[PDB]
């Protein structure tokens, strides 16, 4: 069981071998479109690329690379998009494959500057009046509303395919008080970012799968997708008992390589999946003591 396991792991201080057993178990599948020459600037970090069959392709004849992985939940009916964050140069491919997967919400995890270091592109507007146009992709992109809260941000997005001139409202989740070294010390404030995320339709399956990202997409998109999942999986049965993170871990570490960097995200992620396993078996009204506590 769940808790069980966690107090076990802590008052044996092994999350550090647990999250390392994890790390050598792990998948390893080639990555060689990623690799090749012509993509070395498609990269953000050389150590993180997305495995060739677990890629998302652009619907593009000259190039189709983008650093991005569809991570397939079979049994949890859910997938996810994970991706780096855009580079200068491939802003217009995220977006494009934004729109050519039909997903109706990214998820940024990462400030756009951590640790005085630019983390990943202005690839959203900032201002109503201030549209951006990715030329080479043919797409418009256009701030239609925000919304600040304390941690985080919800903006909303109007996409439109300049050659087809239809437009998409895409719902753009930016969780901002990430904690620019280690994790969250309670997983409160995260769970109510998730069930916001949730609540706006972004995760169901009439749309494409949501687009998560942080700076390489891996760690805090690993430990967002993780729990998402696990939640969803203790929901279809009911049975808090019968979910295994790490063997959910393994599962999704098939799709994209790094998924959970340190294993302080790993226990983390326990804190959050046990702690939100109190909305999922009944008790409604711990969600409103998540958004007390978050200071939203």
């Amino acid at each position: 069981e769940m808790e069980k396991e966690f107090e076990q792991i802590d008052k044996s201080g092994s999350w550090a071998a647990i999250y390392q057993d994890i790390r050598h178990e792990a998948s390893d599948f080639p990555c060689r479109v990623a690799k090749l020459p012509k993509n070395k600037n498609r990269n953000r970090y050389r150590d993180v690329s997305p495995f060739d069959h677990s890629r998302i392709k652009l619907h593009q004849e000259d190039n189709d690379y983008i650093n991005a992985s569809l991570i397939k939940m079979e049994e949890a009916q859910r997938s996810y998009i994970l991706t780096q964050g855009p580079l200068p140069n491939t802003c217009g491919h995220f977006w494009e494959m934004v729109w050519e997967q039909k997903s109706r919400g990214v998820v940024m995890l990462n400030r756009v500057m951590e640790k005085g270091s630019l983390k990943c592109a202005q690839y959203w507007p900032q201002k109503e009046e201030k549209e951006m146009i990715f030329e080479d992709t043919n797409l418009k992109l256009t701030l239609i509303s925000e919304d600040i809260k304390s941690y985080y941000t919800v903006r909303q997005l109007e996409l439109e395919n300049l050659t087809t001139q239809e437009t998409r409202e895409i719902l753009h989740f930016h969780y901002t008080t990430w904690p620019d070294a280690g994790v969250p010390e309670s997983p409160a404030s995260f769970l109510n970012f998730l069930f916001k995320v949730r609540e706006s339709g972004s995760l169901s399956p009439e749309h494409g799968p949501v687009v998560v990202h942080c700076s390489a997409g891996i760690g805090r998109s690993g430990t967002f997708c993780l729990a998402d999942t696990c939640l969803l999986l203790m929901d279809k049965r009911k049975d808090p008992s019968s979910v295994d993170i790490k063997k959910v871990l393994l599962e999704m570490r098939k799709f994209r390589m790094g998924l959970i960097q340190t294993a302080d995200q790993l226990r983390f992620s326990y804190l959050a999946v046990i702690e939100g396993a109190k909305f999922i078996m009944g008790d409604s009204s711990v969600q409103d003591q998540w958004k007390e506590l978050s200071h939203e």
